[PDB]
């Protein structure tokens, strides 16, 4: 199969507050699971200068302190998220995401400008590497049973859909990755700390990105919820 696009419109959404938006996700492939009948399906904010927060998933299960102006709805490959009164402090980029099949995928996003009228991933700071050099990034969780989890990477450049690195298995520290990253990333954990590692390899101004690490579970938590701080990488 090849990889599930998600096409989001519209690309951006100018609005006053007391406004109400919505703003569509498509996919290339269902992501209704004939199995259980459930959308493999989330919607992720990322506010200004903040990483991104987990508001819906399974198309339409909103995380628990979501505020209720938040509705996502649809099936198969149409899928919907409504704010029926949106206030200054929805301006964000507003990303569908598919965790149906790997590798994961996010859509372009949609953003949202606004005119008046206990879970922590604790990352590494900010690194300039030169090019053909390597560099480990640390993400150390608290506020939750360490093994119980995977830690996924996402990389994120100015202008562009999110793209999914991989994940690894924080019980059997054993990872999957994405196609295009393969060579380029390698995940470790360490139990006894709580920490996740990604080592980035002969790296280049391609490279050059945000990484956030990102904590997803099993079966209500499958899809990706709590997001590390993120992890600024410059090669020169």
């Amino acid at each position: 199969e090849a990889d599930i696009v998600l096409t989001q419109t519209p690309s951006s959404l100018p609005v006053s507050v007391g406004e109400k938006v919505t703003m569509t996700c498509k996919s290339s492939q269902t992501l209704l699971y004939s199995n259980n009948q459930k959308n493999y399906l989330a919607w992720y904010q990322q506010k200004p200068g903040q990483s991104p927060k987990l508001l819906i998933s399974w198309a339409f299960t909103r995380k628990s302190g979501v505020p209720d102006r938040f509705t996502g709805s649809g099936s198969g490959t149409d899928f919907t998220l409504t704010i029926g009164s949106v206030k200054a402090e929805d301006l964000a980029v507003y990303y569908c995401q598919q965790y149906s099949n790997y590798p994961w995928t996010f859509g372009g996003g949609t953003r949202l400008e606004i005119k008046r009228g206990e879970v922590q991933l604790q990352q590494s700071g900010p690194e300039v590497v030169k090019t053909g050099a390597s560099v480990k990034i640390s993400c150390k969780a608290s506020g939750y049973s360490f093994t119980g989890y995977f830690i996924n990477w996402v990389k994120k450049n100015s202008g562009k859909s999110p793209e999914w690195i991989g994940h690894i298995s924080s019980s059997y520290a054993t990872s999957t990755y994405n196609q295009k990253f393969k060579n380029k990333a390698a995940f470790t954990v360490d139990t006894s700390s709580s920490t996740a590692f990604m080592q980035l390899n002969s790296l280049t101004s391609e490279d050059s990105a945000d990484y956030y690490c990102v904590r997803s579970g099993n079966y209500e938590e499958y899809a990706m919820d709590y997001w590390g701080q993120g992890t600024s990488v410059t090669v020169s």
